[PDB]
């Protein structure tokens, strides 16, 4: 039913496997992303690809196909599959070596791409807790790398999940507020929007994209350091990425937002955010 | 020619692969372990399956085999291939999931048991080490006492080695203590006495235990405590452990001579024991 | 129905009245400390008016009378009240100043003591716990190891663990490494040997000290040492202590069983050792 | 002779009193502003009352009045005593539980509002200050945005300055980047331009926020960024701004001469623009 | 052949010697300036001379002599040995006092001007680019022994410049106690992105004049500029890096930790700050001579 | 009148000198000792040594001596200023090279002999503060390396001038207490006797005798982390060092240690480190 590009050739989602050799699955040693396909448009997917070889350059592996072949592949995929809405998660891999931890010893990098169709928590808005685990470090792993290393993301989301949060917050190694667990993080505060700078966490494209429409509004906007004060005392309170768009946080460590009711600026952005994605991306047919 | 044990069945090398929607393999979602047998015993074998399910337990992973299994899972898999000496590979993944990150989604931990046969002149000679940028993983962030899938801090201080001349990378954590080589733990001996660091802001070393052992046994001056740069510049000798390396001697840091940028008369006693250690015991694999 | 001692003075509980202009209240600028009473004896109460005066000398606050002069008060408020089994809470404040937080404008500490009776089904099940996102008060801030009327740290602490489904908040310091929980130390069994942090990060626990020395006349292999989350999570028994809770188990945190998910029975013993230590140990309240 | 609004009374100050059963007491657990009254109106009463209500959701307290009723009581409070030149300190308070610190067992949290007359030479020459050893609490601690009544931090602080010869104490965070002082934020001035350290160390400051107003009103280059010890050893001038101190000079620092010595043109140009602000705006207490 | 300024005389360079009781010699108590002359000019001297008696006030040195009186000092020594183009080092001691570290017992600071010839024997010497490699030391916290002052202790950089020698780099970059991008060894450090440059924040490096005239170049040609934090990842993914400095005025960086930098040459956006920077050496400054 | 060994040759004092080129005086490259001579004898030379060698290794600096011809050097500069009471201080240096900071650059190492004779705030004690500046970190500019870079210190003496101390206590970049601006600290609590481990400070050959008499005497000892709340409840802190020998410190940020005097304990050390200087050293004549 779905087909997987995976090195060259399209294979059933039941049949799509990896080497269990390849230092991707051994060490986490590889990049992806994560891209939304729109009424048959792909959203930002030029953007998508730079990051996907920035994070490949950042690890020092050679992505060995072209940005412009790896569209194509991208739009094929989509395709064959013949999608029009879609999650994409392109991965590339440093492939097999031995079993030591050099990168030097291993050949053949696999380029795989997953597309899966997409078709009450955003009217009420989710409840987020503070996590004990600080985000992996920028002089350490770095999270500006979209890399196959989750872990420290995982083990926020299991502490979420056991103290009755939908969602994680992380605080960085230097104490301040980073993001959520699969999201960036943005607080109003007396009609003026903040957000962290972008090296304690991802440089998010859902992000970029919210920070231009921002702009545009002429919402007073500033990129600084938040701490948990600023969360807790927020008028509004929302995260941003690619699966979750724009989702409203409506309680934080069980204290009420607000009104605790998804806010104006966050529902005007909301729209916003929607127009966007139904008039902007790289077409799939034709 | 080699089996590998994946799920219930042996399953030839080139053919062992695990699907892309293993959360182990989208997000390094798992646990593993590296262990050795040598002359038909496999060293330490319940240390290596305790430290695993530790890990498992770290993550929020539930191994849905007791550890009397794994161990004859692991016995199973060397016979099949005939093995005495090897390299032990035991990996344990979240499952196949959705393609979100929370592991609620997933089930059926995958179970793979991979074993390679195993027979330096590196080791007369010691090895070069460099200090890297990085700092490893922090034990308040995703703690490096963890033997997960996620490997690419490791990596990183690998691909800053090879740049940089050295044939092993070391760490200084977080609070800028040193921490470890990007694969094995460290050990600095400075007058007659042996320092290394505790095993918070690194892992817990099978191999590190058993030298502390031996080192405690020969009655050498021993004490964990925090290490810096300086310790590791100016002392007499500096080695590293782990289970692939055993005792390997470090005998040039950062372009400095240890010592007299020999292996040292210490870390040679050491490697002696050692050896006498791993062929006297361990789990038999076949008797 | 109960007296509490104020300046001289035993005034009926809701007569025991501070002024609004005590520096205590505006600032929390006093100290405090926690005792029980065991069957006519006030369990280590030297220890703790010791802790009391080292509070006030770390905030620079002169308590006005001598330790012995605070012990015989102390007693005196416990036989007025003809209590045996009780929770008493003495408490120094800076007193009335200005409105500034300058402590040299203000003259005349206040004395309090208070004495509450005291007369545990969650100790057979044991106590869930969460780690909280706040870290401890910095030993280079607002020092823990000063019991101080600023306890909002602790507070916030524990507004975490309420709304996070924990009976306990557990905090790790600024660098990085294990605290205590939001009132009470904390300590980790595994494979038979105990381990508790330094007491730096947070308070040295009288109740803490007599646990450790239970510990060390059982034998028990015991060392104060740095502890992380990866030690909490792969524990077979946690357990925090305190004036108040005594030893409580911890047998969950962040929704991971500890061990078997049950008080443990080295938790167990040391419960059992610490009840008989406070059945025969203490200054007599009554002749 | 004074009046103090408590629980809906007046009371004089002699009798103005607290249960030492209110947890804001026993553990400082209260958040509380500082406001002038200048000619007889209240200078930014609204963004005080904002603020003050924003330190309690912090501390996940509800204060049981509307921001509109406080405004009268405080209003009020100063009518009652007759005044037109005042310093006003309303108090929330957590209320009266048990022993223990859950806020879950408090009640009734208690209102407070104190009024104080007010009506230098310090102001001509300008203030000596010295940089602490203590670091400021940590923003993932106990964050300094909140007002709370726990200020044994900021007491450290000017007890280390008292004994150090400086009027005033200057703090470092937990990053090593300049925070603020004991009671006051900080500004530096260097070749005709201001910085200021960012809030999220230090306290959003009401008088630190109308002297930015100021500062853009005259186009003076402005800039807010982290701000170290050198800055401040080698600025043209410093100075620190709050609701009691308004616009004080700072011309002394660890030893050192700031510029010449003397309050400088800009902190003197900044004094005066306060002034004629503080006379021209306000909430009107009378009529 | 070539004299050096001490405490009022002009001493030959085989002569030029300070005591060894002197606290700049025993304890690096003291502070320096690096400056150029282009072409019978001396580039940005008021600055240096302004940063130099910033260094001294952050380490309570007191110069004895005024800024106007420091600036004929410099340009004396330049026309004593017939300069037209020079590196010039100007230095402060704290003086002479006993063996203990408290500087209240020294007296007499000395005053120090050391002019050698400066000679671009080849242009294009940054045709290729440098090498650099992070190091493993971090940068003096701005809380410990602030890099903002240009003292005689310059260790930490020696140590950061022995692990390149070691490591295979031309330079060294450090990070600072934080985990932020400090600087290089000798020199600030920029990070060109999508036609945007960055650089650090100067609390934890120096506030180099070379960086501060850079930054008004950059102004000047409109290319979108930011001073915020920048960490490692920024570092390996940039499409350009140059550092600056007096002695290296605009270095490009082509490689770092092994990682080509874009497409491993000196990029487009340097080059042209290059070009500009030269232009601007070669038209300003207080003149020797005239 | 004195003499100063430098490179070779005796020169008296007046005109003991050095290249203004040396890389010792344009950046502080080079390293140091403090030693005293006692009634004709040298304490613990061979440990000060030891010492100067391992800084030198810290920097990557080759003495070009010898420990035993080092150790004749300086025996001989006592001997040629017929010294029998005396502080020595050796220091080597990285020499002359160019006036860019590259050791590669620089050739002859100076090897250079101070030799200074030798000879009531210890009845009543000395005053500290605690500075806002920390140590210099064990990774940035280890302070066990006894070198020439000593602007840290003298930033915190500046401050303790400043503030009314006689000394200045330093904590580190983790807020550990490390040591005083030349000295190392010792906290004596309820008969036990605590100091911070050396990494954060330095291996000081005084420190070492000092905790060789402590454990002769069987006074509770540990090497631990102490925090600024160890040193205001002490009930005896003192500090150790070659030129102050055992320094009591009775007054802490305005606090009165104990009872504001030299206590039992330190009284007892100095007594007995009074007899080890008399009794043991390398003797300078015959
Ligand atoms: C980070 C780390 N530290 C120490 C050790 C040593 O532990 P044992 O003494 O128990 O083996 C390990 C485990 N050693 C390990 C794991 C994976 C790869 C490599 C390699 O050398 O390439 C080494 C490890 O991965
Ligand atoms: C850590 C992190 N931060 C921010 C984002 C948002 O970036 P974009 O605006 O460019 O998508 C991401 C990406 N978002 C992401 C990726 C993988 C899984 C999940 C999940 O919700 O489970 C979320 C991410 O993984
Ligand atoms: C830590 C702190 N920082 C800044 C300010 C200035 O804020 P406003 O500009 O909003 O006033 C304050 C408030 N100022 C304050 C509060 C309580 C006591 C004292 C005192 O100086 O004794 C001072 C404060 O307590
Ligand atoms: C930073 C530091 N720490 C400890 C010591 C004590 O070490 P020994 O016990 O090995 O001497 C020292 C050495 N003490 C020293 C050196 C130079 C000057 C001054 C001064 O107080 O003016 C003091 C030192 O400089
Ligand atoms: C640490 C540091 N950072 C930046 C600069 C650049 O500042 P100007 O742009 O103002 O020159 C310097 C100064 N550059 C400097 C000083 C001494 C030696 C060396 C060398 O590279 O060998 C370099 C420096 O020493
Ligand atoms: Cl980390
Ligand atoms: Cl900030
Ligand atoms: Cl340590
Ligand atoms: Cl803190
Ligand atoms: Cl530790
Ligand atoms: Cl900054
Ligand atoms: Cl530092
Ligand atoms: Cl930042
Ligand atoms: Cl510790």
């Amino acid at each position: 039913m779905l087909y997987v590009y995976m090195d060259g050739e399209f294979v059933p989602e039941n049949e799509a496997k990896v080497s269990i050799f390849d230092h991707g699955f051994l060490y986490g040693d590889g990049v992806f992303e994560g891209i939304r396909a729109y009424n048959g448009r792909v959203f930002r997917l030029k953007e998508h690809i730079d990051r996907l070889y920035d994070s490949a350059k950042a690890i020092d592996l050679e992505i060995p196909i072209t940005k412009e072949e790896f569209m194509e592949i991208i739009l094929e995929t989509l395709r064959k599959n013949n999608l029009r809405d879609a999650y994409i998660r392109p991965i590339v891999t440093r492939g097999i070596g031995d079993l030591g931890l050099d990168p030097r010893k291993c050949q053949n990098p696999s380029i795989i791409v997953i597309t899966k169709p997409w078709g009450d928590l955003y009217e009420k808005g989710l409840t987020a807790i503070t996590v004990a685990v600080r985000r992996n470090s920028f002089d350490a792993l770095p999270p500006n790398i979209k890399s196959l290393n989750y872990l420290n993301n995982i083990l926020a989301k299991i502490e979420a999940n056991a103290k009755g949060g939908d969602e994680a917050i992380f605080l960085d190694r230097n104490g301040y507020v980073s993001e959520g667990s699969g999201d960036n993080i943005f607080v109003v505060k007396n009609g003026a929007i903040t957000t962290p700078p972008t090296i304690n966490n991802l440089r998010g494209i859902t992000r970029e994209a919210v920070i231009e429409i921002i702009n545009r509004l002429g919402i007073p906007f500033k990129e600084t350091n938040i701490g948990l004060y600023d969360l807790y005392t927020a008028d509004e309170v929302f995260v941003t990425g690619t699966a979750a768009e724009i989702a409203p946080i409506v309680v934080i460590d069980g204290r009420k937002i607000g009104d605790g009711k998804p806010g104006e600026i966050t529902r005007k952005l909301m729209e916003e955010f929607s127009k966007l994605t139904e008039s902007e991306g790289v077409p799939i047919y034709e």
